[PDB]
């Protein structure tokens, strides 16, 4: 069954790039202008944002909502072929998804990032972390968290064959609130570890506890969506007619 695993990896990481139009490889060689053909407009200002056309702090925040739409279904479109997943109860398909698509979002966010901003649109415009960090109290702190952890993050240099199986691993928890069937759902993750420890084995040999060090990265993916919420409620409470995307209003519904 270790030819498993590596099919299983295989598998993943193929319906990893059928789902997700931006990779970490691709947005890796923008990042680092690998290309003319490639580089990206800056957004650092109002004005370049204003001129950034391929209430503001306003504008961005609702951006960053129609980016986790789009996120939603791809990440949706790839649990489908998590060899298991669409066997399971649906209710639990449901709870799984609800209280997957942040961690992944932020996840491949990551990938997106460097220390002095974060890929857009597709990877066609960069937004700066200083700009970020610069719109007005309470949206002046929304990002920062994302970054620190991004840096983190892309310390372990991981390639989109490896997180591919590790956001595979995050969607398939059994610790959800409210699984009915719970079993199951550790069987499929188990086989998810074990494709994920071998990858990682193989792919960085000279890489001591990756794979713990990996996991351990789980928690802070988990702090970022549980202080993301409680930001939410300041907005909330401090924000007039802040509505939310009717589907990001299902997902934070009873989310903690
Ligand atoms: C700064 N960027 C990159 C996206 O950066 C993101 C930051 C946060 C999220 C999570 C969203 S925000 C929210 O409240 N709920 C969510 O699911 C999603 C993406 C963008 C992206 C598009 C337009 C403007 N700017």
């Amino acid at each position: 069954e270790s030819a498993d695993l590596r099919a299983l990896a295989k598998h993943l990481y193929d319906s990893y790039i059928k789902s997700f139009p931006l990779t970490k490889a691709k947005a890796r060689a923008i990042l680092t202008g690998k290309t003319t053909d490639k580089s990206p407009f800056v957004i650092y200002d109002m004005n370049s944002l204003m001129m950034g056309e391929d209430e503001v702090a306003i504008r961005i925040f609702q951006g960053c909502q129609f980016r986790s739409v789009e996120a939603v279904q791809e990440i949706t479109e790839y649990a489908k072929s998590i060899p298991g997943f669409v066997n399971l109860d649906l209710n639990d398909q449901v709870t799984l998804l609800k209280y997957g698509v942040h961690e992944i979002i932020y996840t491949m966010l990551a990938s997106l990032m460097n220390k002095d901003g974060v890929l857009i649109s597709e990877g066609q415009g960069f937004m700066t972390r200083e700009f970020l960090k610069s719109l007005r109290k309470p949206f002046g702190d929304f990002m920062e968290p994302k970054f620190e952890f991004a840096v983190k993050f892309n310390a372990l240099e991981l390639d989109d064959s490896d997180l591919a199986i590790f956001i595979a691993v995050i969607i398939l928890s059994g610790d959800r609130p409210g699984l009915l069937n719970v079993k199951p759902i550790e069987d499929i993750q188990d086989n998810l570890l074990q494709a994920l420890e071998l990858q990682l084995k193989l792919n960085h040999p000279e890489s001591s506890q990756l794979f713990a060090k990996l996991l351990q990265k789980m928690t802070d993916l988990r702090q970022i969506v549980t202080e993301h919420v409680q930001l939410l409620q300041v907005i909330k409470k401090t924000e007039t007619d802040m509505s939310l995307h009717p589907l990001l209003q299902e997902i934070y519904k009873d989310l903690y």
